[PDB]
């Protein structure tokens, strides 16, 4: 028989995401995540597998995939996904938890870069890995491991490149993610999706929005802000596209970078790259690898 969903048993409730639902499971004697879909929402299933089957796709800050599977109790058929376990669960329930130090912070901006970085490069060879597009970046879909460090998860819209066919694996579709994170070109529809190098700038701005987060709970001397949203001081907490386009096209707003953030140089370099990620036109927005670099280069002189 099987070896993998048959020989799982779930133990713990994690919730619901877009598809399916997340459960803890113990596995061969092992704590192991487990994403649960319908017989209905089999294209949803196929795809997150699909991607999370990338050749060369993995890395230590994104989720490890172990498996697609699934499972019949006699009455329905599950299908599952099966992944590595992380306790501390998203970055946003990390942030609202805890505050962080300046090396903390850098960890988890640092990992969450080189994370997407990692999706974005395409690497060459028979084992060839596509660029690979986001499209859903947030700090909810982000864990935080034990080490402190970030790995980027729902990959479940994702879109991958063929650089030398300038082919797009799926037809995309407009404004499929998180509306409070969509790029202004995202937002007012105005994004060329028959050039790739977009979704990469939109994917970097929610990760600047992601950067900002961070920041916020970053605690030196005691001094530290609240846990916050992306503009959760301008629209509703469920925004509609019409909502976050007044906001972030119209009035051109940003999220608030304190003044406080300038005493500090690791906070210096992070609101700078907030800054570059944030530009309405997406060909001005920094790279992944650009992030990585400079946060590497920080990490370095800070300890
Ligand atoms: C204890 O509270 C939380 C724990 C976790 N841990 C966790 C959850 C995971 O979920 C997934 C599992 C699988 C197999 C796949 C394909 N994707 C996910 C996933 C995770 C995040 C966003 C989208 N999909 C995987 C690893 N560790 C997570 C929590 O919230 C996300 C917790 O708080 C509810």
């Amino acid at each position: 028989g099987g070896t993998i969903a048959r020989t799982i048993v779930l133990q713990e409730s994690i919730g619901k995401g877009r598809f399916g639902e997340v459960w803890r499971g113990k596995w061969r004697g092992e704590e192991v995540a487990v994403k649960i879909f319908s017989s209905r929402e089999e294209r949803s299933w196929f795809r997150e597998a699909e991607i999370y089957q990338t050749v060369m796709l993995r890395h230590e800050n994104i989720l490890g995939f172990i498996a697609a599977d699934n499972k019949d109790n006699g009455t329905w058929t599950q299908l599952w996904l099966v992944s590595d376990y992380h306790e501390h669960g998203s970055l946003f329930d990390y942030l609202n938890r805890y505050t962080v130090t300046v090396e903390g912070m850098i960890k988890l901006a640092l990992s969450t870069a080189s994370g997407l970085a990692h999706l974005h490069m395409e690497i060459v060879g028979t084992q060839g890995k596509p660029a690979i597009a986001h499209r859903d970046l947030k700090s909810k879909n982000i864990l935080v491991k034990k080490n402190g460090t970030c790995c980027i998860a729902d990959l479940g819209l994702a879109v991958r490149h063929d650089s030398a066919t300038d082919t797009i694996d799926i037809a995309p579709n407009h404004r499929v993610g998180t509306k409070r994170y969509m790029a202004p070109e995202v937002l007012d529809d105005s994004i060329n999706m028959k050039h790739f190098e977009s979704f990469k700038r939109a994917d970097i701005y929610a990760m600047g929005l992601v950067f900002w987060e961070i920041a916020r709970r970053c605690s030196i001397g005691g001094i530290h802000e609240d846990y916050q949203l992306p503009y959760y001081d301008l629209v509703p907490s469920d925004p509609s596209v019409e909502e976050m386009r007044k906001v972030v096209c119209e009035q051109k707003l940003r999220p608030n970078i304190p003044n406080r953030w300038q005493s500090c140089e690791a906070l210096r370099v992070m609101a700078k790259i907030m800054r570059e990620c944030w530009y309405a036109n997406g060909a001005a927005r920094l790279t992944a690898l650009r992030i990585k670099k400079t946060l590497s280069q920080l990490s370095q002189q800070e300890g």
